């Protein structure tokens, strides 16, 4: 069936990232490299709880194990992915076109990725998403030396 | 001019070089724009990882001596990244309009990444020439979902 293995998903939004987190949740679910989906909420507009609660949420999901990486949508993608760069270990990024989408993981081993609800269109969403799947990070890389240095500096910090 | 010129940083990875170059000349003309302070690299033959030279500029963010830092790389995103783990910098890779206003509006970003391989050099300087024309409110809503981003900060403490 799949010759990849799939992976274990969180995703998640703010108020203004409703319809596209449903209609994104669907058509993963329908994807053999998705396994499962975590939805982390929100579940209606009507909900006011910011996007660095739900991304920082999200994020430790995929610190404790839990999932293997998180979609994430707000407005424009920019809040959530701020956020869940400042858990430990965690890396995300806004990608908005196909070139970066391959690279936020063959470069920058980012398990967040983060779209703009009110900056892109749901087909265009979905594609990228469906993409995102098919790379799978190469921890030997010479792109792992850099994202070395990124860990080296988070070494700095103890959570006390 | 009518709102108070910035200090900038710019930034780059041999990846990111002609178009810090042309975006430089082109600020450097710009009233809203008081100083440029360029941490490098300024040669595609200088192989510094992205993370030294973004973790750098948002050094001098952290420390007053610059007021906004921009940053290029192939993508956008491994500059992002790594300037979103220094502590109280907040960091995009925006690359349309209403992502650039929100950056500012909204997150206070004080730092713009951009794809040198992604997006195209007009396109980049249009964006670039836009942010400098908007200044957070800090008395806005926008504030409380920055405030409890920095909160989250406060968790971790620098040793080393």
């Amino acid at each position: 069936a799949t010759p990849l293995p799939p992976l274990r998903l969180a995703i998640a939004c703010d108020d203004a990232g409703v319809s596209y987190k449903e209609a994104l949740k669907a058509h993963l679910s329908d994807n053999p490299l998705v396994s499962s989906i975590t939805d982390v909420g929100v579940t209606s507009t009507t909900d006011k709880t910011a996007y660095p609660h739900v991304a920082i949420q999200a994020a430790q999901l995929i610190k404790d194990g839990k999932v293997d990486r998180a979609l994430m949508i707000c407005g424009t993608g920019l809040g959530v992915a701020i956020s869940a760069n400042k858990v430990p270990g965690i890396r995300a990024v806004t990608a908005h076109d196909t070139f970066s989408v391959e690279r936020a993981i063959l470069s920058n081993d980012a398990q967040v990725l983060c779209f703009g609800q009110r900056v892109i269109g749901i087909e265009l969403a979905k594609r990228l998403a469906g993409e995102w799947l098919t790379y799978r990070f190469d921890q030997k890389s010479a792109s792992a030396q850099k994202v070395q240095a990124i860990s080296d500096y988070e070494k700095k910090f103890v959570e006390v």
